[PDB]
């Protein structure tokens, strides 16, 4: 139905939110991070979207940490204009968590612990993937968070 807004401006949801032109209007986004290899860009063109796509499968082979700079630059951008930013991958589990909590924890300075807490409680569903949940813990290092 709707995406989940994780902080102001911060929205976490799966595709179907990233084609749905009623609910990115009623809601104030216009940056669509598109955390997937093979989703199209749906509104890009013409319009008034700004888009970036992480090209990345919810797949034990994959590293999406080395798109979090990338990512979380990119949410940054939106957000600090006081425009909405849907971060979405397929189902809206797995990839588009991830890079949130990784956002929550170089943004809001929080341990992986506490930045998963936070979000497992505002969306019950999370299902990162444990390789996913691996990089989330080598990035907290890098953070100096651990």
């Amino acid at each position: 139905a709707f995406p989940v807004q994780i902080l102001p401006y911060l929205y976490l949801g799966c595709a179907k939110d990233s084609t749905n032109l009623d609910v990115l209007g009623k809601y104030g986004i216009k940056y669509i991070l598109n955390v997937t290899p093979n989703l199209p860009n749906a509104f890009e063109h013409g319009g008034e979207f700004t888009y970036k796509q992480i090209p990345i499968s919810d797949h034990w082979s994959q590293n999406l940490s080395q798109f979090f700079p990338e990512a979380i630059s990119f949410i940054d951008e939106a957000r600090s204009k006081k425009c909405g930013v849907l971060v979405h991958s397929l189902a809206g589990i797995s990839r588009s968590v991830t890079v949130t909590v990784a956002y929550l924890m170089q943004k809001m300075n929080l341990s992986l612990n506490d930045a998963y807490d936070f979000v497992k409680r505002k969306k019950s569903n999370i299902s990162p993937n444990f390789n996913f949940m691996g990089q989330l813990l080598d990035f907290e290092r890098t953070l100096g968070l651990s």
